[PDB]
């Protein structure tokens, strides 16, 4: 009949899903170890495209399913398109069938290669000995700390990306006269990703014993124990444990290791971050070199014991500064240009393509070294380290932002209980852990705010993406090369863009295997408005739409037709209202719009949305009535909401608490008089109460953009207010300091913020007590002008800052006696409160100077040469 | 419809495209290495053939894709022709993927053999040692610099075009009386193209030490420690690194060698360029024998302390001029005509045909030597290589003209921010540094302006790709052979041609 | 180490302790009575089912994979529990590798499953919102 089509294609796609079980099994295999057969490599490229192509036809056939329910709606037109549709997806079901088959049969020798799987000596690296360039001060230090120390066995960790020169600068340790004096034992042991203990405990062994041959049944308990006693009799010992990767190398190989209260060190150099804080407290983080190391370096390698012409040394420093201070980055180019012609054109000519030699030139040096990290990363991780590489380098990524992108194309697959948003803030603090991505700034809380890769391996991470897993592809021009034609957009999956958006946009591309849009330009770019629905015409199946960058004044009726979405980034000037055809999306899970108009008002059921996670704004928006008609009767929860950004304080009600009972992220802006005025019922509690009843609630914020406070506000009780409140943030409210000592009997607050004037007052005294687990207070733009405290007020303070705030006159001296007190801001202050704060130092100093442990306590005031 | 017949079509050429990919992963992977199976041989011609084939019958349908959208400006009379060339490329790709299913059909076992692949002693060089000619003034010279130079250790590179005689240079070196006066020490160290550092080390040491049983657990740091322990005790030390081929290779060895002030110094020989620019800016470029020292070599080589017949002088001495002063090609010579008949008709047919002699009678000696270097090329600068081969022999191929025919024939496979034309002239530069192509003239900017191949390799060029590769066929004529035939011609792919065209 | 020395007919009368909840203390005869009617239990010789069941039960706490917790006063074991962690492992390869159960509650984020994977459930573990 006439639903028999879609039961006749479901038949195909259940024999379709089982053949998807087999080839995601064999990329997963094929994935554990690097291949290096050609056709091996071919057959793991042909099986991911077959299987990409694959999701997208169940994908499309998902969505021609849920839409089949509303025949009813549009009668025959509607059930013409469908048919149409349906046969479409059909005979693209039977034509992955047909290649799924004919790799089957054609294929099946790479299948046998990779299913049977029937098919090294240890590499010790060689490091620079003479011209080490830039590690003078670095090794002092690491000199200075190994010499001083407990009178047990302590571990001096040293640790960084991969290429920094950890080694190198062990090694210069390890040669150092000042160590080769106080250590009169000093091992070198290579402990590499594959190692075996017995041999590492033989070679120890061999440094004292000429004879090992004695040792043929000696089991590895006793050589450790042999070992023991062979750098126990004499004095220090100093052991550097090259490359150790793992946690239970270290614990197994530390037991021939003695304790005989002889301050003996041990130096390790690691990847691996986790490693380091284990074996010790404080690890030893890798500086890099600086531009003018790294043009030292280079010119060292290249020209020997000469200067550099004087002709190069505009594009050779042009070189330097491009290998971002690794050292490895430097070595590689060195070796790529002393095979060059020592002319100006040659090294401009390299300067232009830093990457492609640092990649291709000779993947047999660097290429394996950063495959080294990359090969041990989980197969879950890989897709979203290689991500990372989307973003342009040296940009920096929010982490907020990689996150939810992580979690919208579908990376991030979990069922704990813990949130999807957690399970990928743990997937990038395992990528931190591996030093394979830099963490540029973190929030006071500890939390990562943003990240990137550094440029090399940025470089490994587009390479590996675009050539070898089609993971992604750019899109630019400038050079001869143009805007891709429609053959190869045919098959690209995803697309990042920069620059000359709408230039390409005009030529109405071809995306239909496109399922994300990345603008990760900088630039603001008003889209014109005859190129609006370029972007949902030509690319239908668009899953991530990154567009933050692109400001669009109106939306097309094609943007509805994009029932794949599931992240939204828009900007706009013009838009006011969300039209209700946007609730068709029924896949989206973060929303976020960036209008700079006063009020947005969204029209679309995102109740609707039941895999809505995110939706962030930064004006007043109107959420949608909740009432439902009986055709809806039932009580869909939107449990997998966890931000509501800016929502209205009229729409604070206990309706919309109720459907979102797991939201972390709360914010209200607008009329907040309406938010604290009790109802005309005879109870006092107003709509704030409503915000109690969230039991997830973890971060809240309020904004009052209006100012027609002429009557005073009161804080609801302490009880009122969520349980499990861990950070609050205020801005121009307009409330009394007064209502601060209500904020002090909350027991699970962490973090204040106050901006624009939050409070009001001059002076206002807190009795001892309150703030428990307070830890972070900012202060920005206050009319206070006096504050009193005590040491038992703030007992776990760490952080206090005041912004522009020169009417402030002293700060309580209880302040510099709080243990946990570690920073200090103070911008555009007076002299009196400078005068404090030296005084607060100087007190500090003479503390320490009494023979105590040190705090520890640091004090910065901005700008230094203010009252010169 | 009428256009029906493109769309079914263009559905066998994504058929056609799929079994390409497999097909060309198959050629890469079988060119990886050098195959001496008979069968996996001929099923590598076969692959290349219907791949090359393939390409041609894509490249006529999308000039008829393109072509098609004229069908306005000329009306029914081109319709027709269309329709007719349709269906010919058409059926030649039918044809096509026929011979592609027959192969798999048939041919699975070396498909097999070359996917699995489930399937050596170290041949360290002998070299002349008493009757070295013509590198009295050459040995002269490097043994000045060694003896002169800085207190640091300074590498000497020697370089040349395989079979020059560098390791001949550096054992006569070796052997020099004022070195052995000046260097306490001397070590002979065969850096092969593979090698095992521990076996290096263990090789230095048994120089000193008789018992080296006791270092079976010492790590290969230890080894290199050990070793400059022992050379550091003397005096001055020369060590010779012959044949080193990449530049890690003398990053990893280097440890063993001490800094003393003692004016250590290494003597190394190598094919490649850019590893002697790193060792030391001013590398050693080894000389080509004249014609009269070549003379000297063929006639020392082939009768022994005596002199050469009066009648078997000029046939000789055409002979050692065709060798171009290569001292690996003078031997050859010398040895197939050493059984030879020592007759003044023998020796001429030698002289009319010296490349297939240096070529086929003994591939075991000279053409694994050239397929040495050869072999290390990456597989997108092979046939850049042997393109340099359709040149006449002898002739200065502009580095101009060379570059836009390589870019021409589609070799030039590149996405980046460079230039074609520079990604051709990095190429050209690769295969300088590996001594594969001598440049004969530089501009005053320093780009290359004209480079040659050397006779040898080129003979080795058109023999790998006219009888291996059938990359191009050459059309002449004077002797018996005559102007190839239409069966024949009918597989040639590119025609290279330098007299009696009109004919 | 330990788990895969069990026997082939144990491994499932093992992996089947951890439907109950951690920490919960499973009685004897129920779980006994629970293996014989899954049909774990299969024997043909002279003793009864029970006999065999008690067996397996008693070869789980030999290997000290099952904990007893009270004995009744003529030896027999009456109630038994798996430490947390072991009952972890069961819960994880029973329900990721072998799918011998599946566990169905509310609270987070995870609601009550949808009918494609309900179809594939063999075993259903409920503890509360029954109703619902
Ligand atoms: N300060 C330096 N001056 C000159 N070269 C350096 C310096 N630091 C490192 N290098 C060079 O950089 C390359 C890599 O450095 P190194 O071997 O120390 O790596 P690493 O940090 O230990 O990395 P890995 O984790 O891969 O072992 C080497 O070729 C080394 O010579
Ligand atoms: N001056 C010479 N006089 C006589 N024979 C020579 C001379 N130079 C080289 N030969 C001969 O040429 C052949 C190759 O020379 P040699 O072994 O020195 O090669 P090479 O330049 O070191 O090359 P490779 O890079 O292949 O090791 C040898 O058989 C050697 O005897």
């Amino acid at each position: 009949d006439n639903a028999d089509l879609i039961l006749g294609i479901q038949g195909e796609v259940e024999n379709l899903l089982t053949d998807l079980n087999y080839f995601n099994a064999f990329l997963k295999e094929a994935a554990k170890s690097r291949r290096e057969n050609e056709v091996l490599k071919e057959l793991v490229k042909k099986i991911r495209k077959v299987v990409n192509d694959a999701e997208d036809s169940i994908d499309k056939f998902v969505v021609e399913a849920k839409r089949h329910d509303d025949k009813n709606k549009f009668a025959q037109w509607f059930h013409i398109t469908h048919v149409a549709r349906a046969k479409g997806v059909a005979d693209e079901i039977k034509s992955i069938r047909e290649r799924v088959k004919e790799i089957r049969d054609n294929d099946a020798y790479g299948l046998q290669a990779i299913t049977l799987d029937d098919n090294e000596e240890r590499k010790a690296p060689v490091v620079e000995e003479d011209d080490v360039v830039g590690f003078d001060d670095e090794a002092k230090t690491v000199i200075d700390r190994l010499i001083g120390g407990s009178d047990y066995v302590e571990v001096v960790p040293v640790v960084g990306m991969p290429g920094l020169g950890k080694t190198t600068l062990a090694y210069k340790i390890y040669k150092d006269p000042k160590v080769e004096y106080e250590f009169f034992t000093r091992v070198w042991v290579y402990v590499s990703q594959t190692f075996k203990r017995r041999e590492i405990f033989l070679n120890i062994i061999s440094k004292f014993t000429r004879n090992t041959k004695q040792y043929d049944d000696t089991p590895e308990d006793d050589l450790a124990n042999e070992v023991k006693e062979l750098l126990g009799k004499g004095g220090k010992y100093l052991i550097v444990l090259d490359d150790v990767w793992t946690m239970e190398a270290w614990d197994r190989i530390k037991i021939a290791f003695p304790n005989n209260g002889k301050r003996n060190r041990v130096l390790m150099t690691t990847r691996q971050s986790n490693v380091a804080k284990r074996c010790n407290d404080k690890p030893h983080d890798l500086k890099f070199l600086t531009k003018d190391e790294s043009w030292e370096l280079l010119e060292k390698k290249v020209f020997h014991k000469e200067k550099c012409p004087p002709e190069l040394e505009l594009p050779g420093i042009s070189i330097a500064e491009k290998c971002m201070g690794l050292p490895l980055a430097i070595v590689v180019i060195a070796g790529a240009l002393i095979g060059k012609g020592k002319t100006t054109r040659e090294w401009e000519l390299v300067a232009a393509s830093v990457g492609e030699h640092l990649i291709n030139r000779d993947p047999e040096n660097c290429k394996k070294l950063v495959q080294m990290s990359y090969d041990r990363l989980p197969y879950d991780l890989k897709a979203c380290f290689l991500y990372c590489g989307a973003f342009p380098g040296g940009s920096q990524i929010p982490a907020k932002k990689l996150i939810r992108l992580w979690i919208a194309e579908g990376f991030i697959q979990y069922q704990g209980p813990l949130a999807l948003e957690d399970v990928a803030e743990d997937h990038l603090n395992d990528l931190v852990n591996r030093n394979l991505v830099m963490v540029t700034q973190r929030s006071c809380s500890g939390q990562i705010k943003t990240c990137r890769v550094h440029d090399m391996l940025h470089e490994f991470c587009r390479h590996e993406a675009m050539m070898e897993e089609n993971l992604f592809q750019e899109i630019k021009q400038g050079q001869e090369r143009s805007f891709p034609g429609k053959q190869e957009l045919a098959t690209y999956r995803r697309l990042c863009i920069q620059s000359l958006i709408p230039e390409f946009l005009s030529m109405k591309p071809s995306g239909e295997h496109v399922r994300s849009f990345l603008c990760v330009g900088s630039k603001k770019i008003d889209m014109p408005p005859n190129e609006i629905p370029s972007i949902p015409k030509a690319f239908p199946l668009l899953r991530v739409l990154d567009a933050e960058s692109i400001k669009f004044s109106r939306f097309s009726r094609e943007f509805f037709k994009l029932f794949h979405l599931r992240y939204i980034a828009l900007s706009t000037d013009k838009i006011k209202t969300i039209p209700a055809d946007f609730g068709n999306l029924w896949n989206i899970q973060t929303l976020i719009v960036e209008t700079q108009q006063a009020t947005l008002d969204i029209k679309a059921d995102i109740w609707n949305m039941t895999r809505l996670r995110h939706v962030c704004t930064n004006a007043s928006a109107t959420l949608p009535s909740t009432k439902r008609p009986k055709s809806s009767k039932d009580n869909l929860v939107n449990r997998c909401l966890q931000t509501l950004s800016t929502i209205a304080p009229e729409c604070c009600t206990a309706e919309v608490f109720t459907r979102t009972p797991n939201l972390k992220k709360l914010g209200v802006r607008g009329k907040i008089d309406a938010l604290l005025e009790s109802s005309k019922d005879g109870s006092g509690s107003g709509l704030f109460s409503n915000i109690g009843k969230l039991g997830c609630l973890e971060y809240l914020k309020l904004v009052n953009d209006t100012r027609l406070s002429s009557k005073p506000l009161h804080l609801p009780p302490a009880y009122i207010f969520p349980q499990k409140l861990k950070k609050l943030s205020l801005v121009d409210t307009w409330f009394e300091w007064k209502d601060m000592s209500i904020l002090g009997l909350l027991p699970e607050l962490e973090v204040l913020k106050l901006k624009e004037n939050a409070f009001k007052g001059q002076s206002w005294e807190q009795e001892d007590g309150g703030f428990p687990r307070l830890q972070v207070l900012w202060i920005e733009r206050t009319d206070l002008t006096s504050w009193k405290a005590s040491s038992g007020n703030f007992p776990r303070l760490k952080h206090l800052a005041l912004i522009s705030c020169d009417k402030l006159e002293e700060l309580p001296a209880e302040l510099a006696d709080v243990k946990n007190l570690q920073l200090i801001e103070l911008q555009s202050s007076s002299e009196s409160a400078a005068r404090s704060a030296r005084a607060i130092l100087k007190r500090n100093q003479e503390k320490e100077q009494d023979g105590d442990k040190g705090t520890g306590f640091k004090l910065s005031i901005f700008p230094h040469d203010l009252g010169l």
